[PDB]
């Protein structure tokens, strides 16, 4: 059982499925440290970031709640396959790396914020977080490499 892996049972359905804690990741199907992982990422701000103010809207005004909302409608949609990563990233991330597609490129532990670090380092290549809280907002998080 993979770092931060844990079983749990649906409320819907009483199957059983897969959440792991540090990514926040949930799934149905079973799952399975580098010096350096490459990821993109969508972050949706909120009033209470430490700058609310983005490319997207020069005051940020929508609720912590309300940005949430936001992030779990966007990781339905990429996990429906209705939207991808990138698109969703390009257009709605309050972040300049939106311009790039979501991606900021290779880096390794001991350069960003603690929570994004340990959700990036525990994905597997390809592998996607949940929501992912950070000082600056709520993030989606797609290990690239």
């Amino acid at each position: 059982l993979p770092p931060g892996w844990e079983k749990a049972m649906s409320r819907s359905s009483g199957r059983v499925y897969y959440f792991n804690h540090i990514t926040n990741a949930s799934q149905w199907e079973r799952p399975s440290e580098p010096a350096r992982v490459r990821c993109s990422h969508l972050l949706v701000k909120h009033s209470q970031s430490r700058r609310p103010s983005s490319w997207r809207q020069e005051k940020i005004t929508r609720t912590k709640e309300e940005a949430l909302e936001l992030i779990n409608g966007y990781i339905q949609k990429i996990k429906s396959g209705e939207e991808d990563f990138e698109s969703l990233a390009s257009q709605f991330s309050d972040c300049s790396s939106a311009k790039a597609r979501g991606d900021l490129g290779a880096f390794s532990r001991g350069q960003m914020q603690k929570p994004f670090e340990d959700a990036s380092f525990a994905l597997r290549t390809g592998e996607m977080s949940g929501p992912v809280f950070t000082d600056s907002g709520i993030h989606i998080i797609l290990r690239t490499e």
